[PDB]
């Protein structure tokens, strides 16, 4: 045993372990996406650098995790970064609507997450989530459905000219 | 009954007192310890500085204590201070040892007053405790943690030199 | 066929993409090397900060080949990030003893691919490798021998000391 | 033999001559584009900056290869500039299209120079074209795709508004 550890169960540091693999699966979609749109074939300069912008952020999320889980004095273990599910991201909008998706999924995980951190009477680690993670979900969550909500009304995907105008005037 | 009093259990109200008394307690464990590193014949001047910090901080703690019992309509019942364990702490390396094992005792008491809050529905207590008590312990317990390793590794306490040179720079 | 694709071989175009892996790789050995030393039982925060540093850069490594992949027309396909080789990096000297060796085979797959593009007469690619890769890679390389034989000459892994001041005076 | 040649082939100082002229046409070629968008029926005025910007660039590449041709001991032959394909670029997109194809076509004429300075055995040639030619080249060409893109999706030539937000929103 750690000479830190207190109150921190065994379940909650793998639970600590798994949220880290899914915060760089998160930051490597995002850089997917990213690079998709500096393709000169998809040419949306303000859509890439939005989504490296969250490739960047996600990899903060995930060292802020392995920060609490020394911090605690659990022990991390890293497992492979899977590839993200498409090499290809066919529009801004669908990007958007994955990348939605994708916060949805990180955000059900935190929430199992605060649930085992609540079973196991760990206030600390229920203030860790609530106070870094959930607001930054919810945020993050609100603003891509706004994204996807203006793309569709704009006529995207079909409207090129709508894409092209919406990383002017919303990514720009 | 306060004027202000609501959703505030005489349990609570009693536990916050016991959680004072400990503050204290600790604050003048610091101080002791801060002294003993300024007698001539132990003449370490940072970890004297260090603990002398540490002093205050329990202070401070006590006194945001003491401000909550009053926020809430509870009432402050002071206790004698107890004297520290120890008049002579025997070495840096015994010293940050003593200050971690400190820090776990008040750590614990956090937790279970957090248990009694919730116990109580008491989410304004909670809050409080996660909020200004909960990270600054799992902070603490880390750095006496990481403070312990350095001086161990380096041959503490029987090398002199490695007290020396830890002063100097990691607590200088 | 990409509009802008000029002078770049499908096997040029493959290689980059696993070079791309591979810099993501590399990224991910010095992630684990930093929250290593980051840990309560070895506290080592200049080795930590040491190796971030080092996996930030692995990260900018990985984004400027997928920006020449897109300038020269070829087509990003990523893949699973292997997980490193250790969980523990057992003390300071090891995982330099480790950075060291990573830097080498990143080195020789830069030399492969340099031989690939000389091969394929491809002088842009040529000068892209030389001019961000090949010189960056022999500073790494040289960097690293030289902090392996401080290390050693001060008497580490065995002196927790010889690591400890070797953190402060080098890495600090 | 001027008292500076060393290790310049005939084969080389001829071919520069070439590269000088091709340069020169393409400054003719951008200087009528340029005009060609300052005209009154047609009248996108960044696209008119766009081309004149991406003109004076050119000569600027000819005097680079004037000052080369003079430090390897080579003499300078100027032929006639060769009048553009076209008076009338017919629209935004048609003459990025066209400036697409020139900077491939001066790309291509580099690429043979390389080979040439290669096969001869002429570093400093090599290290000459790599360092100020190839990758502006390779700039320029992702630069006109990613234009070339973006005035198709948005609808360009069909499309009545698309040349004229591109000119403001991109060229602007
Ligand atoms: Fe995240
Ligand atoms: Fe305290
Ligand atoms: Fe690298
Ligand atoms: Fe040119």
């Amino acid at each position: 045993t750690s000479q830190v550890r207190q109150n921190y169960h065994q379940d909650s540091e793998k639970a600590i372990n798994r949220q880290i693999r899914l915060e760089l699966y998160a930051s490597y979609v995002y850089l997917s996406m990213s690079y998709y749109f500096d393709r000169d074939d998809v040419a949306l300069k303000n859509f890439a650098k939005y989504f490296l912008h969250q490739s960047h952020e996600e990899r903060e999320h995930a060292e802020k995790l392995m920060k609490l889980q020394n911090q605690r004095g659990g022990r991390i273990f890293l497992q492979d970064i899977q590839k993200p599910d498409k090499d290809d991201w066919e529009s801004g909008l669908r990007a958007m609507e994955k990348a939605l998706k994708l916060e949805k999924k990180v955000n059900q995980s935190l929430l199992e997450l605060h649930k085992l951190a609540t079973k196991k009477n760990d206030p600390h680690l229920c203030d860790f989530i609530e106070t870094h993670y959930l607001n930054e979900q919810v945020k993050a969550i609100k603003e891509l459905g706004d994204h996807v909500t203006n793309l569709r009304k704009m006529g995207a995907p079909r409207s090129g000219l709508a894409e092209y105008l919406f990383d002017k005037h919303t990514l720009g």
